[PDB]
């Protein structure tokens, strides 16, 4: 099990003022440290943050949070669900700060609730330090789904944390699961991008600084969407996402009850997943399923989805070799590129 730790910095709170924290596994002998954003959508402003208050308070509350969590896919620590990095230091950072993991704004008496999230980010990383994070080998910050988006909005702003505290051997690199977003036009036409930039505002969000440079004042809200953001940063990072992941379909305003599909889904389900993988042609480490699903890398049965006969902890791990010209037999780049769901035999059974 992980045990649980909140911060020693109160001040670094999740979005109701109680503290942040983290649960962590440690692997004596590992230089390999594994830290894990937990995803859970966002919330835009007091309205909606209020509801999600109400029913879903452990994703902005660590009051009720368990003194243990169990380690799942990437994070367990057993080599036959966990091949690729089972005996590394394992942190799961809960998402309790509603904000894609973008958020520097403290409760006070113009804000309801805090929105802290690259700085639980930034908090974590500090106090593991302490903790023997400050003889890793290789800091591999993860997430799923918003903790996915969040890997890309924070994994450069990790690497020159480290950096600027003097640890400039701790190689830094991202794996972003599942958040991986376009900004298309919805099948039906409060949207991706209307919401981001909401929040935002609502939160202090900050973006990676290359793109924020791109984009410029008012338009950072671009720097959210994987597509734009990736090619600014410098962190070697690992892309993981389902070509019909189910969260796109959702905000594309997409539900598929069975009934026949009729020839206009059909078409604009065949060119989300078109775009969908044209935009990872120029991502090198990559592992895009035709499936609809979401999420992969912290369920237990993450090792059974392949992709050309590859599945994900292999190709993980020959990311590994590569970061030591293409690996005889041992590829990172895995993209489907059959046009439908589950035209992949080894898609989850849902
Ligand atoms: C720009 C953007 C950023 C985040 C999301 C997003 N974050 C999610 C979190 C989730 C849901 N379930 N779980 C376990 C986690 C999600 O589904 O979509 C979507 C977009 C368009
Ligand atoms: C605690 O966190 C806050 C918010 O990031 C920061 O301003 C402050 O310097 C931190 N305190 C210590 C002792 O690190």
């Amino acid at each position: 099990d992980l045990r649980l730790h909140l911060l020693l910095n109160t001040s670094v709170t999740c979005n109701d003022g109680s503290p942040a924290g983290y649960y962590l596994k440690e692997s004596r002998g590992s230089r390999r440290w594994l830290l894990f954003l937990e995803g859970g959508w966002y919330c835009f402003n007091r309205e909606n943050c209020d509801s999600r208050y109400d029913t879903m308070r452990r994703l902005m509350s660590s009051r009720d949070w368990p003194r243990t969590r169990t380690g799942t896919g990437i994070l367990s620590s057993q080599p036959e669900e966990n091949p690729y990095w089972w005996n590394a230091n394992m942190v799961f950072i809960p998402y309790c700060s509603s904000d894609v993991w973008s958020g520097a704004s403290s409760k006070s008496e113009k804000n309801e609730y805090a929105f802290m999230g690259a700085l639980i980010i930034q908090e974590v990383v500090r106090e593991l330090l302490g903790r023997g994070l400050s003889g890793a080998k290789v800091l591999l910050l993860a997430g799923s789904s918003a903790g996915g988006t969040g890997v890309l909005l924070n994994v450069d702003r990790v690497a020159e944390q480290l950096e600027k505290l003097g640890y400039p051997a701790i190689q830094v690199r991202g794996l972003a699961d599942s958040g991986w977003f376009l900004d298309n036009k919805q099948y039906r036409h409060c949207a991706p991008t209307e919401a981001i930039r909401r929040g935002i505002r609502y939160w202090n969000g900050v973006v990676p600084e290359r793109c924020r440079r791109q984009f410029q004042e008012g338009e950072e809200w671009n720097c959210f969407f994987g597509y734009k953001v990736y090619p600014t940063l410098r962190s070697p990072v690992f892309v993981v996402q389902w070509l019909f992941d189910e969260a796109q379909l959702t905000v594309d305003n997409v539900h598929l009850t069975g009934q026949p599909v009729q020839e206009g889904l059909r078409l604009y389900i065949q060119n989300l997943g078109r775009e969908l993988r044209h935009t990872l042609k120029d991502v090198p480490a990559s592992f895009a399923p035709a499936c609809l699903s979401h999420e992969i890398i912290i369920r237990s049965h993450w090792t059974d989805v392949q992709v050309k006969g590859t599945s994900l902890p292999r190709a993980l791990h020959c990311w590994d070799r590569s970061l030591h010209t293409p690996l005889k037999g041992c590829p990172v780049h895995l993209v489907d590129s059959c046009p439908w769901p589950h035209c992949n035999p080894s898609c989850p059974t849902g």
